[PDB]
């Protein structure tokens, strides 16, 4: 259980720093409208 | 402990979840501009 | 191993709900129209 929870943290993570790239692009976007 | 961080890795789960399904709406309702 | 993925699962939980308010922001600022 804890190596599955471990390649789910790591998915996660991953998840997680493109939804920072992500939200970073939508706020310029957003911006220019 | 684990039960515990079973329960914190399910809530960001679905929490990251929700953002994408947002985050993919705005992309889409911003658009190009 | 166990504290190490304890400590990640807390970051991203404080990441997600970073992310959580700017989504929030932006569907306010991009709107319904």
């Amino acid at each position: 259980r804890m190596k599955q929870l471990e390649d789910k943290v790591e998915e996660l993570l991953s998840k997680n720093y493109h939804l920072e790239n992500e939200v970073a692009r939508l706020k310029k976007l957003v911006g220019e409208r």
